[PDB]
């Protein structure tokens, strides 16, 4: 099989050409010229069936991805693996190749606002139909927004979506979060599991707070220090907000702060358009039930020379996994891995 850096990528005969891309914990990312559609893509080699997690993850990202068909979510275009459950060690993943990602753009490119409202529409035309499926991302942050040479921009990374569940959504204060920690809505902090769509639209509020200046609005070092510098842009909440908090212990940790004042949009960023700033402060809301809705934000004039409910398709039925992927052994998640795969099997 062919060979890159230590490792075998064992693709062929379809897939030739491999370059290394990068590496992760999750796997190598290598490009490969596709001899049957003659364009070069990506392949991720993924090695998940020791570990449990690994095995949850790659198994829930398959299934959304397989189901999902829109043009700004990116889609499974081939897997590979052994014929038999007994010698499958290892699955590659084929996915377009995509050049870049909002992360890489940003640190090296001023973007005009042509581009940012551009950007913005893609996300939020994905996140609609994601959203009509029922499904919360949970990650939304640049590095897994992908865009190729012509600006065609494709979410990606569902490894941590979840079913939207917002009568389970309470928790207590200082509750752990997996997802990167500068896009977190500050009910995670708080009150929030962050399974309700309103933890979205933070993420893309940051996002496009992002796009406007090039850095993090909320670059937080650690969990407090990402709620006081929600708080330090945002303002103390009022006494309406905080009374939607019930649990004591979060209240009180607000009361205990100085009081902040809110720093106006258009003081942060002089040169950005006012019907931009006015999407951004709906989006970064602290009160999650007064947060625009995905189909609000379309609606809004900043977006008005895209907006086109008929383009903007919503999915077909809601999506449920089937089983619940927590308490199921290693073994059991690799034959379901190897079923899910069985379509792309000559
Ligand atoms: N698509 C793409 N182009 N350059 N980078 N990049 N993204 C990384 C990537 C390439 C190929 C396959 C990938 O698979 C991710 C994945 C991992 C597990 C389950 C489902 C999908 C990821």
């Amino acid at each position: 099989p062919e060979m890159v850096r230590g490792q075998v990528f064992d693709v062929g005969p379809r897939y030739t050409n491999l370059s290394y891309i990068g590496e992760g914990a999750y796997g190598m990312v290598c490009s490969a010229y596709d001899n049957l559609n003659k364009v070069r893509v990506a392949i991720k080699k993924i090695s998940p069936f020791e570990h449990q997690t690994y095995c949850q993850r790659t198994l829930r990202e398959i299934k959304i991805l397989l189901r999902f068909r829109h043009e700004n979510i990116i889609g499974i275009n081939d897997i590979i693996r052994a014929p038999t459950i007994e010698q499958m060690k290892d699955v590659y993943i084929v996915q377009d190749l995509m050049e870049t990602d909002l992360y890489k753009l940003l640190k090296t490119q001023h973007l005009s606002n042509d581009h940012i409202c551009y950007f913005l529409y893609q996300i939020l035309r994905g996140l609609k139909y994601i959203h009509s499926a029922n499904v919360l991302h949970r990650d939304l942050k640049p590095s897994n927004l992908l865009l190729n040479t012509t600006c065609d921009l494709k979410i990606c990374d569902f490894g941590l979506a979840r079913v939207a569940d917002p009568d389970h959504d309470h928790t207590g204060f200082l509750t752990e979060y997996v997802a990167t920690r500068w896009y977190r809505a500050p009910e995670i902090m708080l009150n929030s599991k962050g399974y309700t769509k309103s933890i979205d639209i933070w993420s893309v509020g940051c996002i496009l707070a992002e796009m406007l200046s090039n850095r993090p609005i909320f670059p937080g070092k650690h969990y407090l220090d990402q709620l006081n510098h929600i708080l330090g842009i945002l303002g103390s909440p009022s006494q309406e907000d905080l009374n939607c908090i019930i649990n004591l212990k979060a209240r009180n940790y607000l009361l205990s702060l100085p009081h902040k004042n809110k720093v106006p949009w258009n003081r942060l960023f002089p040169n950005a358009d006012s019907k931009a700033l006015d999407l951004l402060d709906k989006m970064l809301t602290f009160n999650p039930h007064k947060r625009i809705e995905v189909e609000q934000a379309l609606a809004h004039p900043y977006l008005e020379q895209y907006y086109d409910p008929s383009d903007e398709p919503i999915a077909e039925a809601p999506f449920k996994f089937d089983m619940e992927l927590d308490d199921l052994p290693k073994e059991k998640l690799k034959e379901l891995i190897f079923e899910e795969t069985a379509r792309f099997q000559p």
